């Protein structure tokens, strides 16, 4: 009976009202205070329902379904736990009036699939072409972000860095994110972010007085030490006599000579590595014409790699032309007062990489979280290729749509039907109500004009406040993240209403 | 009042005297900056309140 | 000694400046507090604060280009 069913119930109930006034834009931010007593403001969903203790099996269990996702992208969160604990909210009004579960589940199901299909034959074929279009897409996604510098700047790059990437796989358009390197240099301007055909290792050349730019460069990837290594290392040494040591220190002295040696028998102009140069290893490429670089990271090294087509060498006795990597011009640019290498003109013509200058230091993390984001968004579009108008379009159409079907699907289950429809409208109700209009005003002005096809891409703009077309105002969606979204949310809210008892050992 | 003409906009009050000046033509003048960053400091401080909605701890 | 995440929040905006001489920071704290003063005023009247947030932001903007063009020049040469 009401036993267990209420605390399951009350659990989610609970969780909606944490999420609810930070839907959409105009959401109201919640404040984070750690164990150290450490402030965060913040409005993303998942820290808020990971970060929480929460005792109840129910909740964790709704969370889970609704939270994640198995595809690389993380939009749809908000929606997903809020559309879950309205259609269990919702579904408690059944529960009052005496109708059984069996039946909800399967008024609910039937709805879903109408309610899905819908989706289906409604959204818009979006192509590589349509770049005109990716820009929009894109800046709907940066627009609720916090930073407001220059979003325009950024949102045109995002179009330029996903269809750069763009090969056609299988006779469809596909698009291997990681084929995007991402650096920030804090301060200058918003308006002084780039796109660079190939990748940008940080830090320079170490020494000057070498090729400022060099020609068709043969790069030389190394791992293994270009510096000498201790013999006091672990602790100090065993030998007595100066003279024995000496003849130690010199003959690993020589080692470095020998492993430069061993690196220009190969024809190598460039050479960068991720441990020491010795001193006189510069003056020994200074005085030959090489360009060296001296402990770049080995996490771009790699990425430079699968990019000039070379390897990357953990013993020098084992680099061959095959190993060096190609790419048509290398050169050290300057940003402020820092120097980088930047490698353009390499053979992987897909290796690009973003260079965000501008805001401040936590701030400018912010503007690649939004960046990642927004290249997501973009991706996964053309990734699937079908996008609906944002700003409630869809689902209102789904409320309107299921309600002309209620009639039909029989006695008790078309409440369950009449519920699911009325639930949907309720999202963009709290919608609504965090713009700080009327819910049923907007609700019904919107549901009468829906009622012909004329008005398909008609939603709420949240900023207007009546009715009018979202998509020609640049406010479109991946179809298919508001559709794994609802089946993962009515999974979950059926669920809860699935458990009869619980029983804790 | 005596502000109402924009011939009398660089008046202020008078800390010794006790009467509205043009202070600009008095000697007390100061880095037009300060009152700028002043404002925006204060400002994203305000607007930054209003924003949270409710506290979380651990 | 504040615990309060909203005042610990606050001296920071308010105290810091990342210029050498540091000037304006009494000023700063108390137009700040008058400024959530006298917005609470209008939340006591049922206004939304995304209102009162937009409201301040369309004024800083007036209240910035009004010290903009309304400054008097100044060179190494007025000793
Ligand atoms: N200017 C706008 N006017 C009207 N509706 C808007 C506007 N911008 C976005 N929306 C709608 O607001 C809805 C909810 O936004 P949000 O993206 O915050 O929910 P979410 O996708 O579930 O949260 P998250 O994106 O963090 O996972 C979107 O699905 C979108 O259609
Ligand atoms: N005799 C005076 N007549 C007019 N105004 C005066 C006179 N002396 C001081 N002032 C005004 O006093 C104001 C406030 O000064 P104060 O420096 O204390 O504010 P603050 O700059 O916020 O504090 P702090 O400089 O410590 O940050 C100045 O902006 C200045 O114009
Ligand atoms: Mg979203
Ligand atoms: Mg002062």
């Amino acid at each position: 009976g009401k036993e267990a069913v209420r605390a399951n119930i009350a659990a989610v109930k609970a969780v909606e009202e944490a999420l609810k006034s930070t839907y959409g834009p105009r959401g109201m931010d919640k404040m984070l205070v750690d164990s150290l007593g450490d402030i965060t403001i913040t409005n993303d969903g998942a820290t808020i329902l990971d970060k929480m203790d929460l005792q109840h099996p129910a909740a964790k269990l709704l969370v889970q379904i609704a939270k994640g996702q198995d595809e690389e992208t993380a939009d749809g969160t908000k929606t997903a736990v809020i559309f879950s604990g309205e259609l269990v909210k919702k579904a408690e009004d059944l529960l009052y009036k005496d109708v059984h579960p069996t039946i909800i589940i399967s008024g609910y199901k039937k709805a879903e699939e109408v309610a899905l299909q819908t989706i289906q034959e409604l959204a818009q074929t979006v192509s590589i072409n349509d770049t005109d279009l990716l820009r929009k897409i894109a800046m709907t996604s940066l627009s609720s972000k916090a930073v407001a510098g220059a979003r325009e700047y950024i949102a045109d790059i995002v179009v330029k860095a996903v269809t750069q990437v763009a090969e056609l796989r299988g006779d469809k358009w596909y698009v291997d994110l990681d084929n995007i390197q991402i650096v920030k240099k804090a301060g200058g301007s918003i308006n002084d972010t780039q796109l660079v055909y190939g990748i940008v290792v940080d830090k320079e050349v170490v020494h000057p007085g070498m090729p400022k730019r060099l020609e068709n460069a043969k790069i030389a990837l190394i791992d293994a030490s270009l510096e000498v290594e201790k013999p006091e290392l672990d602790a100090e040494i065993r030998i007595n006599d100066p003279t024995q040591m000496q003849k130690f220190l010199d003959e690993e002295e020589n080692l470095i000579k020998e492993k430069v040696d061993k690196i220009l028998a190969t024809g190598a102009n460039v050479i960068i590595c991720q441990k020491g140069i010795d001193e006189v290893a510069q003056s020994y490429l200074a005085k030959k014409g090489v360009l060296a670089v001296r402990r770049a990271k080995k996490s771009d090294l790699e990425k430079l790699a699968r990019a000039t087509g070379g390897r990357v060498v953990s013993n020098i006795d084992e680099i061959s032309e095959q190993d060096l990597g190609y790419a048509s011009l290398i050169e050290e640019r300057k940003v402020g007062e820092d120097k980088m290498v930047f490698v353009e003109g390499a053979k992987n013509p897909k290796s690009i990489s973003i260079l965000i200058r501008g805001g401040l230091e936590r701030l400018v993390d912010e503007t690649e979280r939004a960046l990642r984001d927004a290249l997501g968004t973009v991706a996964d579009v053309i990734k699937d290729g079908r996008a609906i108008a944002g700003g409630g379009a869809v689902e209102i159409e789904i409320a309107k749509k299921l309600r002309k079907y209620a009639p039909q699907v029989g006695g008790k289950e078309q409440l369950a039907v009449e519920a699911y429809a009325n639930a949907l409208e309720s999202l963009v109700s709290i919608l609504i109500e965090n713009a700080g209009f009327d819910p049923i005003d907007l609700l019904m002005k919107l549901r009468s004009t829906h009622e012909n096809e004329n008005n398909k891409w008609y939603g709420i703009d949240l900023y207007a406040g009546q009715p009018v077309d979202m998509w020609q105002k640049g406010v479109i969606e991946p179809a298919l993240v508001k559709m794994n979204a609802i089946k993962a949310a009515t999974e979950a809210a059926t669920l809860v209403l699935r458990i009869d008892d619980v029983v804790s050992a």
